[PDB]
């Protein structure tokens, strides 16, 4: 029922490209030894980080809402914090994708009732193609990797493939198998004072990440595989406190109570060879950027070359116009209930920037 996108324009030529947005579940940036955790929870992504220099990891971006429909009308739309009710009035990413030409998959291991009006339905019907495989609970992210290959082999020549996972959900217990505990029992790098179930659901979290990095890991190693054109984004759409802050009596999301581990998300873009060398870009001194994943269309736009009448490259994280802003947290529809992220404590410890 929107119009399109007025003054249209992309500058990405018109040579066939796939790129692939990937959707995490409740992982923050502060459990991921890709980011500093000092438990080895991210082994994949911390060799891919090592030996290809394509993988840009980013270390300053942050969600603005700790629920998953909350923040994805902000990200996947011109919706942010200060009008959170764009996503009814202005187009969406995948829209803007349509308008531009490419087909759009929908991969998704999230529970999604297709006979009911909910907002995750109607944004994975904004697509061509649709892959529930969650529709009935142990069905783990792996279960993406085949129809993902699949979607791969499909012969339009522009692709949009989103991929939304569980990730790191709870109960973090079922989101990996169970002969995959690999810190099950143990007490490094635990803070104080944990009780056994405490502790147990620590190290399920800790596990849950473990797993969550084989998925992504292979997501970008099938893709890459393929040896496409284009690239892929993975964020996650916001974190989870998991008895991180201290006191480390709390585990959740609460957004009238927030820590910056409810807030701080992975940030990740691999670009394909064939995508480098057509499109040459340094993102090298882009990767300390303080940016909220509210903004993250304006960034997608950036990096697929498209321009329109309301795009914003001073909020694209990797445009050489960046300009920072204020990373709004809280309650968009209570009245004056916005704060500064940077006014949380414990900005000082790893992970938790
Ligand atoms: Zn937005």
């Amino acid at each position: 029922a929107l119009p399109p996108l007025a003054n249209f324009k992309d500058e990405s030529g018109n040579e066939p490209r796939t790129l692939v947005l990937v959707i995490g579940e409740s992982t923050q940036r502060g459990r991921m030894s890709l980011y500093g955790y000092p438990r080895e929870t991210t082994p994949e992504l911390d060799a891919l980080h090592k030996t290809d220099p394509n993988l840009t990891v980013f270390n300053n971006v942050v969600t603005s809402r700790p629920y998953t429909i909350e923040i994805l009308q902000q990200a996947l739309t011109f919706a942010n914090e200060k009008n959170p009710d764009l996503y009814l009035t202005q187009p969406s990413l995948m829209n803007m994708m349509k308008q531009a030409g490419y087909k759009t998959f929908w991969i998704t291991n999230q529970q999604t009732m297709t006979a009911r009006n909910t907002m995750l339905t109607v944004f994975s019907r904004q697509t061509d193609k649709q892959y529930y495989m969650n529709q009935q609970a142990r069905e783990y992210d792996t279960n993406v990797l085949k129809p993902f290959q699949e979607v791969l082999n499909d012969p339009a020549p522009k692709k949009l493939i989103i991929v939304h996972l569980l990730g790191t959900h709870i109960k973090y217990k079922y989101r990996y198998p169970e002969n995959q505990g690999k810190f099950d029992g143990n007490t490094d790098h635990v803070p104080p004072g944990l009780n056994a179930e405490e502790l147990e659901s620590y190290n399920d979290y800790d596990n849950a990440n473990l797993y969550n990095d084989h998925v992504v890991a292979s997501l970008i190693k099938d893709f890459k595989a393929a040896n496409p054109n284009g690239f892929l984004v993975y964020f996650s759409d916001h974190g989870e406190e998991v008895y991180d802050t201290p006191p480390h009596k709390t585990q959740g999301r609460n957004e009238d109570n927030p820590t910056r581990h409810m807030y701080t998300i992975p940030f990740l873009l691999w670009t394909s060879e064939k995508w480098q060398a057509t499109h040459p870009r340094d993102f090298s001194q882009d990767v300390d950027r303080k940016y909220s994943l509210a903004e993250l269309i304006h960034t997608w736009s950036d990096l697929a070359g498209l321009s329109y009448d309301g795009y914003d490259p001073t909020r694209s994280v990797v445009n050489p116009q960046f300009k920072e802003t204020t990373r709004w947290i809280g309650n968009p529809y209570k009245k004056n209930a916005l704060i500064d992220y940077d006014t949380l404590p414990y900005g000082d410890q790893v992970g938790n920037q």
